[PDB]
C-alpha cells in the first residue's frame, strides 16, 4: 500500500574513500543557539497547548534570529558591553475560540529557560535581549477535535523530503563525540573554562584524520596566557584518550588555530558563546538531525528545530529516515542505508509520495536478499509514525 | 603547482538510481527571497565601499528574517492587512577612520529594490517593513585561507534537475509574465523521478487582481500546466504528470490566490540559507554544501569562493570532455592562498566505452586555470552574472 522502493546502488562506501569531512556545530555555535531556542519554544508550546486543552494546536517556531552583541574579553573577566539580541518568529495558535492563548509568554520563557540551561556563563537578565514577533493564528477546538478524528494520522500541509542515513562513520563518530564530551555536564564540571561554542571539524585523508576544535574559552576562569593554554592541552588530552577509543586510525588534534600568542590573540569569551562578540545564527543553518554536517553523505535542506512534530514532515521524516536507516543498517547485512522520504499534500503523513531506500550491500549479499525485510522496517515505522510524536515530546530524540 | 587530483570513481549515476528527488524554491519563495535580499544588500555595500573608498570593506549580510504578514486575497484583487517585516543582520564596517559608512541606508534601500524588480504586484512600500540591525564595524584605511573551508559543485544536471530547475525558470521569466501576469513569484517546484516516470508538482502564487473568477483562475492553472508540458517534451522522453496547485479544493472555495504573489503576505516565513545551492537547486541524491553562500563577501569568504568554483570548474568538465558525471571539492591549505587549496579533488565517471586518462590532463588544466581566475570569480559575482541560489 505504502510507495515504499528498495534499491541497491553501487558506491566507494566512505569509510574507504579518500576524503572524508565531517563538521559539528555545538551547543553554544550561535547556529545552534537558535535552532536550540527554536526547538525549546516548540516543544514549550506543545506543552502547554496539551496542559489546557488536550492537544497540540498548531504551530511552527522555526524561525529564530540571533544577533551578536558586543563584548571586551579580558583575562580575569571582561565585559559585554552590548546585549545580544534575539528575535523569535513563526506562527503559533493564539485565539482559542475567542480565548487568548499565551504565546509569547511561553515563548519567550521557553527561550531564556533555555539559554540559561545551555550557556552557563551568559547573564540571561543583562546580556540578552528577546522579543517575539511570531504570528497569530485562531481555531474553533471543536474543528480542532473534528478534523483528528477525521484522520487519526495528520495530513500532510506540505510538499518535503527528509534524508537520513547509517551507520556513521569512524570520522563521523569522532566528531560527534568529541562535541559531545566536550559539552558533557561531566566535562563542564571538571573544566569550567570550557564554554559551550564549541566547533569540531574532522578531516580524514587515507588513514589520518587532523581534528579542529574551536573551543571559546571564558575569560572569567583563565587568569593568565599560561592558564588558557593549559586548558587547550586539558582538551586536548581528553579528546586523545576519547580518539583512541573510537578508531585506530592516526588522528591530529588542533585547539584554536586562530590563536597567536605573539601577537596577543586567543579565543577568550565574557560568556562562552561568540554570540556576545557580534557572530550571528539563524535556524537550519548547522547540524543536520543527526548531528552533524556530512558532505560526504546526503541531507535534506529541511530546518527540523521548531517545525510542529504532529504534522511537519520536515522534521518528522528527517527522522524517521535516521531511524529508518539505523534500523536496516542494525538488523540487516548493510555496508550504507540512505533512506529519503517525500510528503504529499493532503495524504496522512504515513502516507508519503515515495519512501525511497538505497543500500549498499556487504561483500557476498544482495540487496534482492533483504529487500523485504527493509521494506518491512520501513512500513513499520511508517505505520507508526506518532510514536515520533511522544519521543520528541518526551526529550527522548535531538533534532540537531 | 596546485595539488588538484583526478581520479575516476566508480558508482551508480544519478541518472540511473530508481529514485530520484529534486526541489527548487522560486524567487517569490520566502526562503529564497532573504537569500535575494542578503546577496543585494552584500552588493550594494561592495559597490558603495569601492565608490568611496576604492576597495571592498569586510562585511556579511547572510542574516535575514522574512516574517509574514496578513492577507484577504479576493479574486478580483484583494488587500494585504498586516505588512511583512524584513529584518536585516550581519555585520559590515560602518566607521572607516573615525568618519561613519551608511551602512543601514545602503542595506536599507537595496532590500527594498530588490524587492521592488522581483515581485511584481508587492508595493514595497506598504506592503513590508524593512529594519536593520546590522552590526557596526570599525577599520582603518591573492588572500590566504585563515581556515580549512570548502567547496562542493557538480554537473552535469540530470534530466530531473534540468526540469525542476527550468519548471520554475520559465514561469518566472519575463517572456511568461508578460503572457500570463497572473502567475506570481512564489514557485515551489518539486520532481519526483520513479524509473522512467517523473511526477512533478508545482505550487505557484496567482496574483487575485489578474483572476476576474475562479474560472479565470483554474485557465491560470491549465496554462501552466500546458506550458511546463511543452517544456517537460524538450528535456526528456521520460513520461512526465504535472500537477499545480494541489491542495485546492474548489467545492471549499480553496484557491492558492494571493494579493502580492508571495506567500510572505498570508504569514510565511523565510530566512538565509533554508533553500536552494547555488546551482539553483535542493538536490539529495547529491552532495551539497551546508554554508550560505547569499550575503557572504564575494572576494573573502573562501568558502562562497570555492562552492561557486567547484560548480564552474564541474560544469566546464562535463561540457567539453567525456564524462558522464563530475564532483569537485576544493578545500582550503590554513595559512595558504586560495588559489592555492589543500586539494582540489576531481572525481570523474568517464562516459560508456570511455577511460579517465584520456583526458585526466585536460580536467586538470579546465581546474587549474578557473584556480588562477579566482579573481575573475569575484568580479562576474558582483557584475550579477553569477547566482548564488
Ligand atoms: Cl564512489
Ligand atoms: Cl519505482
Ligand atoms: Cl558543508
Ligand atoms: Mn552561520
Ligand atoms: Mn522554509
Amino acid at each position: 500500500a505504502r510507495n515504499i522502493v528498495v534499491e541497491e546502488i553501487v558506491r566507494t562506501p566512505v569509510e574507504m574513500q579518500q576524503v572524508e569531512l565531517v563538521e559539528r556545530k555545538g551547543i553554544g555555535h550561535p547556529d545552534s543557539i537558535a535552532d536550540g531556542i527554536a526547538e525549546a519554544v516548540s516543544r514549550a508550546l506543545c506543552r502547554e497547548y496539551i496542559r489546557r486543552y488536550g492537544v497540540i494546536l498548531h504551530h511552527n517556531t522555526d524561525q529564530v534570529e540571533v544577533v551578536g552583541g558586543r563584548a571586551y574579553p579580558r583575562f580575569g573577566g571582561g565585559e559585554v558591553v552590548k546585549p545580544i539580541y534575539i528575535l523569535l518568529s513563526g506562527r503559533a495558535v493564539e485565539l482559542v475560540d475567542q480565548e487568548l492563548f499565551p504565546v509569547h509568554e511561553v515563548a519567550i520563557k521557553a527561550a531564556k529557560n533555555y539559554l540559561k540551561n545551555a550557556i552557563r556563563h551568559l547573564d540571561v537578565e543583562n546580556h540578552v535581549i528577546i522579543d517575539s514577533r511570531i504570528g497569530q493564528g485562531s481555531v474553533d477546538l471543536v474543528s480542532v477535535f473534528n478534523k483528528a478524528r477525521e484522520n487519526p494520522i495528520p495530513l500532510a500541509n506540505d510538499t518535503s523530503f527528509g534524508v537520513g542515513y547509517a551507520p556513521l562513520s569512524e570520522t563521523e563518530r569522532l566528531v560527534l563525540e568529541t562535541e559531545k564530551l566536550l559539552n558533557s555536564e561531566k566535562f563542564k564540571k571538571e573544566y569550567p573554562a570550557v564554554g559551550e561554542d564549541i566547533k569540531v571539524m574532522g578531516l580524514r585523508r587515507g588513514n589520518e584524520i587532523d581534528l579542529t576544535i574551536a573551543a571559546a574559552i571564558v575569560d572569567s576562569e583563565v587568569a593568565t596566557p599560561k592558564e588558557y593554554l593549559e586548558v587547550k592541552d586539558k582538551i586536548k588530552e581528553a579528546v586523545e584518550e576519547l580518539a583512541k577509543e573510537i578508531t585506530s586510525r592516526k588522528v591530529n588534534i588542533y585547539v584554536n588555530t586562530a590563536d597567536d600568542p605573539e601577537r596577543g590573540i586567543y579565543y577568550i569569551t565574557v560568556t562562552g558563546t561568540s554570540a556576545e562578540a557580534g557572530d550571528d545564527g539563524s535556524v537550519g543553518r548547522g547540524n543536520r538531525v543527526n548531528g552533524l554536517i556530512t558532505p560526504n553523505r546526503h541531507m535534506s535542506m529541511e530546518a527540523a528545530a521548531g517545525k510542529n512534530p504532529v504534522s511537519h514532515v520536515g522534521k518528522i521524516y528527517n527522522i524517521l529516515a535516521m531511524l529508518i536507516a539505523e534500523d536496516i543498517a542494525k538488523t540487516l547485512p548493510v555496508e550504507e542505508v540512505y533512506v529519503r522520504i517525500l510528503s504529499q499534500i493532503g495524504k496522512p503523513i504515513d502516507q508519503p509520495l515515495v519512501a525511497s531506500i538505497q543500500v549498499i550491500p556487504k561483500p557476498g549479499h544482495s540487496v534482492k536478499e533483504f529487500e523485504k525485510d527493509a521494506y518491512s522496517i520501513a512500513d513499520e515505522w511508517l505505520a507508526n509514525i506518532t510514536k515520533v510524536q511522544k519521543m520528541i515530546l518526551e526529550d527522548k530524540i535531538s533534532v540537531f
